[PDB]
């Protein structure tokens, strides 16, 4: 561990480095990672690689704050200190977090869910209908990105005409206008619900939180799922032959892909974690991408198994900040794989996957496939 | 004023709308501007167009906070509330403001000012030597942008080889964080090192951008606007070019006239009256130095450009505790550029109408096509 820099992004250029986290889990489940030239803020942090200790952190939001602690001016939930701490739902503590989470949730109505589902089924059908069997194409650009971006446009009440403003961005001006329109005439969408309850800055952070959940996190689960099934063709065949297995399979996709593999917190008081003495103000990073392959908890943790049960993965978090979009993500994955696997039992990856170079997101930038 | 929206940027796309602000000074020096669809946050604000009241706000930083007030979560010094309030020098209050201000000015050493000056003189001479007389060219892109960007690169300690990251932004984020890390590893004789080695990466980046803004936006705009004004006033151009002893007075007039940073926001921290109106804690207050700088109660012939204007107690660099730390650097940029240009050229023709930036926070020219002879 002394020689491994978890802030050196070159270690993440080829995917999540499971082999380095095996070392971390074995040698030091909780340890103090000194800063290097790559480390945000020039400051060390506690690094947590195992499941039980990761959950200890997640389940104690008072001790392990999503805002700040000690004399630290601001923290948040990424390793770099950010002044947006406190001002966006994921970087918020109680009592404000409970209120705002209730407000956001109030906008995820049964009708919105059906609106998303109806659009997703039509769109996924159309996209998969236009695939040329056996012809190579980039699955990330042509399919994986499109579906969840349209979902988030529907949640945010972005008119169909204006969705180009969002896509081209993967903006501020358009979002502020969209925000002012909804204050003017409230509309039946989540951006309207939050805008008519907050500053424009807070609204824009919310906007980007969800644009990120779709554009990035959900897209990455989709592409990663296709790659995992491509690597496990026997499992692909089993799954396509009985979609009753799909909900269980989707959970394994999220555990395996862990698209959001790390979180930061800030200790608010002295505390002992994994036998280590944490001080008020210090940064703690948990690695759900490592917890999710902890062999203390998951049998054959380094194998993809679409039947895995139980599957208590931390891919959508755990506790008070648990992913509000978890079921939307599941719905995207379910519909996409129904339409894809109904059509195609052969998935060949024809160039090596190109990964995003990040320790905050595990994502595939390009995945060139042929479907038959 | 009932039919005027000072938050509608269509009103600022052609320069600062001096006509609207003459109406504002006449009708209601201080008044409550209701929000429109263009108004940040959907919230009204007090708008302050006259010199006396502008000055009064600037000079009372306890009442008129640069952070927040009342129950408001965060404010800052633009109309939109920003969560960077409290975390960058200009959006800070005492006691932290004083500490950080002194830190930053400790880096404006005589040797740094010399480094800037020696570079400026060389580059300004190079650039003007390169001009083809009579041939049209974009003064903003070719000259007015270049000089002050080089200045702020010197202040922040950006190696000449990495200066393109900044020019191409006007990728930078990533570069700035590596530059910050390098100043922590190996302290250098520059302003960024001084601040880095006294703060989070965020805070340092916000400081980096503050100075970057100061150079690439505000100083650039003074230079381009100063040339436009001289072009519009050719007799004064001639008088100036005959006697460079007039330059210091002229430069103050350039700053008054151009008012490159023509508005500021504050947040009231307590109940107070301004211009005979009651302000309550939490309420936004926007002052318009661009307007104050043409208030006829203070400036004779206020709507006329006069290079000899004395006195000239303009608010173009602020006033009170947040007064521009770069005032002498901006004046130096202006002085060298106009020495060098007016030495060579007594004829300045603007050949395409000026293209203005669309903003009520900055008054600046995006393109200014000139011929010099
Ligand atoms: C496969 C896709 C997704 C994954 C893996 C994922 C993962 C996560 C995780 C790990 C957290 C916990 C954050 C923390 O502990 O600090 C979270 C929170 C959150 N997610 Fe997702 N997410 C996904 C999709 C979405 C979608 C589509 C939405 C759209 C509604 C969404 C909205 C949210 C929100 C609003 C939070 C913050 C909840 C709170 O702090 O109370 N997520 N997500
Ligand atoms: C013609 C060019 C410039 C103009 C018109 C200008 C204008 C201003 C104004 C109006 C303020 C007051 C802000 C407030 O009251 O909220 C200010 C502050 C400031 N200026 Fe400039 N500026 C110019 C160039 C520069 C330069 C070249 C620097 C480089 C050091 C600079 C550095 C600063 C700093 C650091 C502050 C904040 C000081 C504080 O908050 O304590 N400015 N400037
Ligand atoms: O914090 C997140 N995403 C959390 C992890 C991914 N996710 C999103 C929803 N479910 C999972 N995103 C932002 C995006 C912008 C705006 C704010 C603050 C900074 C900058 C980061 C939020
Ligand atoms: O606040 C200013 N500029 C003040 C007026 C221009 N100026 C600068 C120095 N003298 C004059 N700039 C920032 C630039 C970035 C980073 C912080 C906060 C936001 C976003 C705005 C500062």
């Amino acid at each position: 561990l002394s020689g491994i820099d978890l802030t050196d992004l070159d270690n993440f250029a080829d995917g999540f480095p499971h082999h380095l986290f095996a070392i971390h889990r074995r040698e030091a489940p909780v340890y103090w990672h000194r800063p290097t030239e790559h480390t945000p803020d020039g400051e060390g942090f506690w690094s947590v690689a195992t499941y039980a200790e990761t959950l200890e952190v997640l389940r104690d939001p008072v001790t392990y704050s999503s805002v700040t602690g000690g004399q630290r001016r601001f923290g948040g939930t990424v390793l770099q200190d950010l002044p947006v701490a406190g001002q966006v739902l994921n970087m918020m503590d109680d009592p404000r977090h409970t209120r705002i989470r209730r407000l956001v949730s109030s906008g995820l109505t049964p009708r919105m869910i059906r609106r998303v589902e109806d659009d997703l089924r039509r769109r996924a059908r159309g996209l998969l209908d236009g695939v040329e069997p056996g012809a190579p194409f980039d699955f990330v650009v042509e399919i994986a990105a499109e579906l969840p971006m349209q979902m988030i446009c529907i949640l945010l009440g972005v008119p169909e005409t204006d969705r180009h403003w969002l896509f081209e961005a993967v903006l501020y001006t358009y979002a502020l206008e969209l925000i002012a329109g909804k204050r003017a005439e409230p509309a039946d969408d989540m951006l309207s619900v939050v805008a008519n309850a907050l500053s424009d800055a807070e609204l824009y952070l919310f906007f980007h939180l969800l644009f990120s959940a779709g554009a990035e996190t959900t897209r990455n689960s989709i592409a990663g799922g296709l790659l995992a099934l491509a690597e496990n063709p026997d499992q692909l065949q089993t799954l396509r032959s009985d979609f009753e297995l799909l909900p269980t399979a989707i959970e394994e996709i999220v555990r395996w892909t862990s698209p959001s593999p790390s979180k930061r917190r800030t200790a608010s008081r002295a505390v002992s974690l994994g036998g280590q003495p944490i001080e008020a103000g210090q940064k703690v990073v948990v690695w759900e991408g490592s917890a999710n392959r902890d062999p203390s908890v998951f049998d054959r943790a380094d194998e993809f198994d679409i039947t895995r049960k139980p599957n208590p993965h931390l891919g959508f978090g755990q506790g008070v900040h648990y992913c509000l979009g978890a079921n939307l993500a599941r719905l995207e994955l379910r519909v996409l794989f129904e339409e894809l696997l109904s059509r195609f039992g052969s998935v060949r990856v024809v160039e090596p996957a190109e990964w995003t170079r990040s320790n905050r997101h595990t994502g595939i930038r390009h995945l060139v496939v042929e479907l038959r």
